[PDB]
């Protein structure tokens, strides 16, 4: 198996975590964070979006022990004090959000890691990879990044679409859930002041660099989408709304066709496929990257179109992460 | 003074009156529901998203006494029993949505009304009016429709761009505030599905004609336009999301100058413009039928954008109303 | 197994459903709705608050297919006409609302049924049983009533109360989930006003009869309990606030002893305890009606008290309605 | 006029501001804050609670300039260093939450202030006063608290209530509007772990102190009252649920007539008095501290009884604090 650790034990730390309870390839061994052990058996305990935690947390001698087995803890604020070695860590799972570069994610490789999987797009050249749309580029780097929720939902549906009719441009708008960058009510929010109204009365335009990224993963789409986001007051799921423009002609039916066929074939367990009236919610748990809509998409006619993908902020991405972790480990 | 008598005192037909007591040409004389006075004064005085009803609202011998005005109250089922000439009415708000045909709306001119302003889209051919669109086609109808928030919201937008740079194509998404249709919880809904799930914890895919029905009021962009919606747990904002093709080519600032121009000469008062960071609720008791949010906007190039207009789907509808029955009674 | 048919497939009718899948003692064999069977099974299906249904299900012949057992639907207004014999059902578990008498619920027997479970409380004077509190009383009788969700947490939690310390008065507050009989918008409601009222932006005070009616199940304490309730934007999870005055002074810690006796010992599975930090969304799912929040509470003396309870107002409830079937059945 | 300048520029710091333009025997003409001039003008000028400030509000020269009165901006993280006397400031209103002793909020006066009114409860034996409670105890001293919002809510009713019946014991529930303290989704609380937790999807159990308090202002009262709080998702208004034991023996209606009589009496504009089908936005921007609900409240006996009494967070406690500044300028 491949034992893990895992730097930041936050939301995305923790799905990470109870994610890989369902795998049997990888293992996590090792979690750090600045939190109280204590604190974070709680956290792992309850969750207000995925509910009680289904197995046995209880805090011995500064550890935890999950289901029996020991989980060393330590409260290191910098990456190369961890000793990752002693655990025998061979890939850490970098989620402080604050190590998104090469030289800092670097430390954890100084500490005894072998590999580093940054849980957010780097800020530097760091190389993303998408499930579905790049994870055969890997050349064996040593340090990679997962990109970003809403790119691991729009790079695989982006390829579908222009592998079988050729994207020209598009424009892409995210109806995205409330995150922890947020505030309950009218507060303090510098860099971004839209950001800081109240998350729960109000419906607020945000810009992502989500729709550019695709470029990075497809260099084929490279310039030719860029898109926006509205953050309304969900919990969990969030949804891409692209409005594209077809080289080649094809009617709805021969789109819903396409990506139906890749949902059951070379996306099988990325992309979804679903023609049900379903809602935000009934993704809620949802490990498909990226769950196309066919009822909720519309075309104004054979060359330019609407299409809708459902993915959980959350699960999805977290999945993709263990996924990048095994296949950078072969 | 046009006499005004309002059919139907439910969400729209109240805010018309709130609306209306604001303007000394229009004089709400009349109102018709299925409900007591005693409760109807009881909604006019409290409203969860309007506030309080600025002024003083008494029952006398079962009809309102707002603002030391007396107010017929009836409860006719039948709208040809209602009497309108009895109390001098004018043009007849018809408010209750049960009305939206030729046929049925007639009866109020049979029952003594001279006209009759529909305050949702007509059903049948009865012309349709938005305000900054084609009011300056109107040819003497005596039955109009004032089409519906979003296309008041969309029309004026469009015709802008369009008579600018040309729309060759447009798709668009209206992120819509909850609406009384819908469920608190997980409910029967055999008209629309997703519509009967809890608008409370979801962000419901849904159709919307109000895209198309811009054609009627704008012919030129008959067939040109189509589009979506997503309604999401807030109370009364919406928000228009139009991606179009332009003809002509124009940089984003291009384009902001020339609905800035709008803003400030033609469209003065429907159309608005800003370059404040917004959110929804800066748009709450909002007059303007459509705000064009400059800085949510974004452009692929030269000529593929994405417009962003917000709209209180209340509060700019039903002044607008107010102006297609001062506009008939000219 | 004890033959079930559901009356009503609407929250409870479901949750009672899905719940009777993890009981080997109880199967459904027939629903009655006034929906057609594409419609139940997408209810089944999906659900905003519950997830989706875990297993298969389908339709053939009009009829529901789940787990791969056939499941008989019918559409019957008139419960009479249902020929419950027909297909073998022992208990009908009534939760359409509206036969809450022994003369419309006897319509049931009539058909076939043997007992009947009414899925809330009797409008007559048909007994009601609350596990924890008088199952040891139920003589016989062919038509019972599980009372309500609140009076299911109370109980329990009064009786405990009231066997080791003697209540001499109390006074209750629930502090209510948002019911599928609130708008989502200010809309009419003439039984209840307030309860018109947006049940999104709002929290809305409102009556419950089910602090009296325990006085019912537990006929020491009739005239001793009352309260009311706070209707909340919370989609499942309600909390019981408890003041009471004590015959016997009982220090907080005493009362946290007995209540835990309680919950390990004679009430298991009814009354929960605990001592963790929870919030209401850890308990969507608790079975439990009943769970005693041992931090939450507080004393001003050792003779006055308060003591809060949470409880699921669905799966609670709906698994006790399974509880007193089995128990009828015996 | 009494000249007042802001520390702190928080919500408290904003209403005071805004309510403060409808008085005028009271001026700001200082506020200091670590935000810029700019910044704070964005925050002034849109609120999601309140609305749009009604004024004109520009920024020239690092300072603001509201309504044509140049309103002095600084940003000293140290009060001492604040200057006050410059600017002939006679009272402070320390909102930054930071300095709630005597040795701190003394700063100012050593920066030029006569006086301080601290928005929040003091942290050691600085005087608190509410008013209906004790502003005629004030003795002239230069420090002093406005205690918080829900204790201005529970004191003076608590007072009616005392004096005319006499207060055995009582016990409070405050069901809280979220705060700006809560978080979005499930994040570090380390003091409160439960204040962490989503503040959207959960009911969540907190303490407080404001009952207790009440012994402070009203000496008589103190031991009788304690309480706890529940914070759930709404936007501003608040409610206190008290329940009480009776000296002497009172009908619900005579409770109503002592209620009634005071808030058109001896605390007209403190304490409020309604018969209405009232919820909660109806009291979003309420000046009185304390309003009582006649018809949510319940008794079970004529000494046992439950009151229930609403509460703007900001908007009463701050026009309140105005109160007292100009209470204790003589
Ligand atoms: N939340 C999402 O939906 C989402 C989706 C995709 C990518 N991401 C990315 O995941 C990253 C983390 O996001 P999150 O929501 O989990 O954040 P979070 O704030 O919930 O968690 C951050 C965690 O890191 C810990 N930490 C902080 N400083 C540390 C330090 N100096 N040393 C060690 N540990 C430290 C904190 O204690 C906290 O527990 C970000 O880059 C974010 O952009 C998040
Ligand atoms: N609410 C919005 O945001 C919005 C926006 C644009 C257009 N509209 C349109 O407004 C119209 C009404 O919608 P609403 O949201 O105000 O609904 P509503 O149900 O609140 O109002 C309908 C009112 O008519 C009354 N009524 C019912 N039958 C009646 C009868 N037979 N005679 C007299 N009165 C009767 C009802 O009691 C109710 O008070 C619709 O056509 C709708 O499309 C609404
Ligand atoms: N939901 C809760 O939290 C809760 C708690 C305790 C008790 N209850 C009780 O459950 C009962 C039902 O409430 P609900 O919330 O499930 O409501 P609901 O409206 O969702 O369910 C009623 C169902 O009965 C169906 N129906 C209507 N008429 C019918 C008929 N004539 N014949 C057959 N089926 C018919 C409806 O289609 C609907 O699906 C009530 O007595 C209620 O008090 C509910
Ligand atoms: N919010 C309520 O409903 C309410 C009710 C009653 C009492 N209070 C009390 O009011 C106080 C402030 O609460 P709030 O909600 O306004 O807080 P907030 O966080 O919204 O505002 C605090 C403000 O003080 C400013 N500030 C911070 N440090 C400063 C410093 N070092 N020097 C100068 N200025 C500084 C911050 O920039 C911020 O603008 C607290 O004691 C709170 O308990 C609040």
């Amino acid at each position: 198996t491949i034992k893990v650790g895992i730097n930041g034990f936050g939301r995305i730390g923790r799905i990470v975590f109870r994610a890989a309870q369902k795998r049997s390839d990888i293992e996590i061994v090792a979690i750090n964070d600045l939190l109280d052990a204590d604190y974070m058996a709680y956290m792992l305990k309850y969750d207000s979006t995925h509910g009680r935690f289904d197995g046995t947390v209880e805090v011995k001698d500064g550890h935890l022990i999950v289901n029996g087995k020991k989980i060393r803890v330590t409260a290191e604020r910098d990456p190369a004090n961890l000793k990752w070695d002693e655990v025998g860590v061979d890939v850490v799972a970098e989620a402080t959000g604050l190590f998104l570069t090469d030289e800092t994610a670097r430390k954890h490789i100084t500490a005894g890691a072998k590999k580093v999987v940054m849980t957010g797009p780097s800020k530097d050249n760091t190389p993303m990879f998408v499930k579905g749309a790049n994870f055969d580029k890997y050349a064996g780097q040593d340090i990679v990044s997962n990109a970003s929720c809403t790119t691991n939902c729009l790079a695989p549906l982006a390829k579908v679409i222009n592998d079988n009719f050729g994207i020209i441009e598009g424009l892409m708008t995210t109806v995205h859930a409330t995150t922890a960058t947020q505030k309950t009510v009218d507060g303090p929010s510098h860099k971004d002041w839209r950001g800081g109204r109240g998350a729960s009365q109000n419906i607020i335009p945000s810009s992502t660099g989500a729709a550019k990224a695709v470029g990075k993963v497809l260099p084929e789409l490279n310039g030719k989408l860029t898109g926006m986001a509205f953050r309304v007051p969900t919990p969990n799921v969030s949804v891409v709304d692209l409005t594209v423009r077809l080289e080649k002609a094809a009617t709805y039916e021969q789109i819903k066709a396409a990506v139906k066929a890749a949902a059951e074939g070379e996306m099988k367990g990325v992309l979804g496929y679903t023609e049900d009236d379903v809602v935000s919610t009934d993704f809620n748990g949802e490990v498909c990257t990226s769950v196309f809509d066919a009822k909720a998409g519309i075309a104004l006619n054979d060359n330019f179109v609407k299409l809708v993908s459902w993915y959980d902020t959350e699960t999805g991405y977290s999945n993709k992460v263990l996924d990048l972790i095994a296949h950078i480990s072969k």
